[PDB]
DNA sequence: ATCAGAATCCCGGTGCCGAGGCCGCTCAATTGGTCGTAGACAGCTCTAGCACCGCTTAAACGCACGTACGCGCTGTCCCCCGCGTTTTAACCTTTTTGG
């Protein structure tokens, strides 16, 4: 698989797919889904990473949207790059 | 009815084939940088004054804190219905002594 060989998890096929069947381009080079696949494994780790963090720190084993609201908007960066999302159930962080 | 497990089929991966998009080189010449001189309106330094911001006092009145009462999403009372057995009716049948 071409996840394999670039040692990724997520899946070229699919993205690559995605690509050619979403009206973005005549064609599509090799080069961009796995650059793209790696760039979302990244940024997806490190939201897990965080929201994980949140979760311990409220002493629980499995992650809710709380705690991806806690980690989204305690982050600098990425509370500017999710900064016009908003997460049901997600609440609002503690400020008076 | 969703969740876990067995069977298979279709979509991701291998294989091979073609055509062109784009990399590369080379050439043109516009425009962007670069400087220099001259002019003068704009910036600036400063002075001076006052008006507006900020602190302080007062008033009150209208929100919060509180106890008493209100209301449409959920609990009791009943208008409505299909269906049962019943009540009521028009009808048919049979026979009218013995010798």
């Amino acid at each position: 698989t071409r996840s394999s060989r670039a040692g990724l998890q997520f899946p070229v096929g699919r993205v690559h797919r995605l690509l050619r069947k979403g009206n973005y381009s005549e064609r599509v080079g090799a080069g961009a889904p796995v650059y793209l696949a790696a760039v979302l494994e990244y940024l997806t780790a490190e939201i897990l990473e965080l929201a994980g963090n949140a979760a311990r720190d409220n002493k629980k084993t499995r992650i809710i949207p709380r705690h991806l609201q806690l980690a989204i908007r305690n982050d600098e960066e990425l509370n500017k790059l999710l900064g016009r999302v908003t997460i049901a159930q997600g609440g609002v962080l503690p400020n008076i």
